[PDB]
């Protein structure tokens, strides 16, 4: 039973425990908003995410539940972890609000903008966290520089703000198979994104700054070329395949000529990540074993996730039921050691 306080920031009432103080707005979108706070029970600086009308729809109530489940599951140095989760409501019937708390880590990756050595370490930690996440049958799906928390010492956490924002456009970092619904995507959609980030850290430019999905694809195929017969027949979507079949043929660009003056090991890795056929794209675990990361690679300290129960994903429930599952998850939360 902590003593909560009401307070209003920017738009909305935040009712949170007394321990958290000096809430400062950092982010708002359709799905919620984040503040920095000080936590007086630890002395450390936190992010406090308040979801907005968590249970306003089915899709929202499940999204809410999902986030709570994911964040509770994540126990990795290179991925966001849950310090606290709370609600004012002292009953399920009262429960309308969910606040998530985490260890604030400072800038994100585009604000933190870099030696080639920095690039290795950062891209190494991305892949390290990604190997973990992928090990739980989780696809991040929105991996861009704003969803990477980096501190003073270039230590990195993967997160997802997931606020619905309106600027780092998620399409800039999206693999074309998930962007244009070519086919049944896999986890390597995240590898593509890491490729774009890596590129960007090295050149300072966004790799593919497309203005929409059509421009996006244009820009992509300029570099990687248009798909051949082989990949074309993997685009199981006919409308998507017909569109591709109609584009002007583009040759793959030799990346050594594109990423001029880059560690040739970084170029080679790029080539392996920025593969259009996700059947051929390097994976997280494999990429960690690349020579680009020799200074960091340690197969003995590149850990995998405990088993993540996503049976719920196959459920069609009512708002009230998603809301009760969420509630259960809040009460069963036990903090960090
Ligand atoms: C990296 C990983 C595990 C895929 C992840 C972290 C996360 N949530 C956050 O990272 N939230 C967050 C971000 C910044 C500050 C604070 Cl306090 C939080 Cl709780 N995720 C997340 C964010 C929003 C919604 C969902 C659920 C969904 N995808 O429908 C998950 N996803």
């Amino acid at each position: 039973r902590p003593t909560f306080y009401r307070q209003e920031l920017n738009k909305t009432i935040w009712e949170v425990p007394e321990r958290y103080q000096n809430l400062s707005p950092v982010g708002s979108g359709a799905y919620g908003s984040v503040c920095a706070a000080f936590d007086t029970k630890t002395g450390l600086r936190v992010a406090v995410k308040k979801l907005s009308r968590p249970f306003q729809s089915i899709i929202h109530a499940k999204r809410t539940y999902r986030e709570l489940r994911l964040l509770k599951h994540m126990k990795h140095e290179n991925v966001i972890g849950l310090l606290d989760v709370f609600t004012p409501a002292r009953s399920l019937e009262e429960f309308n609000d969910v606040y998530l708390v985490t260890h604030l880590m400072g800038a994100d990756l585009n604000n933190i903008v870099l030696t080639d050595d920095h690039v290795q370490f950062l891209i190494y930690q991305i892949l390290r966290g990604l190997k973990y996440i992928h090990s739980a049958d989780i696809i991040h799906r929105d991996l861009k520089p704003s969803n990477l928390a980096v501190n003073e010492d270039c230590e990195l956490k993967i997160l997802d703000f997931g606020l619905a924002r309106h600027y780092v456009a998620t399409r800039w970092y999206r693999a074309p198979e998930i962007m244009l619904n070519w086919m049944h995507y896999n986890q390597t959609v995240d590898i593509w994104s890491v490729g774009c980030i890596m590129a960007e850290l090295l050149t300072g430019r966004t790799l593919f700054p497309g203005t929409d999905h059509i421009d996006q694809l244009k820009l992509i195929l300029r570099l990687v070329g248009t798909p051949g017969a082989e990949l074309l027949k993997k685009i199981s979507s006919e409308s998507a395949r017909n569109y591709i079949q109609s584009l002007t043929q583009m040759p793959k660009m030799n990346f050594a000529n594109v990423f001029i003056g880059a560690n040739p090991l970084a170029v080679d890795l790029l080539e392996k990540m920025l593969v259009l056929d996700s059947d051929k794209r390097i994976t997280a675990a494999q990429a960690l074993a690349h020579a680009y990361f020799a200074q960091y690679h340690d197969p003995d300290d590149e850990p995998v996730a405990d088993p993540y129960d996503q049976s719920f994903e196959s459920r069609d429930l009512l708002i009230d039921e998603w809301k009760s599952l969420t509630y259960d998850e809040v009460i069963s939360f036990v903090p960090p050691p």
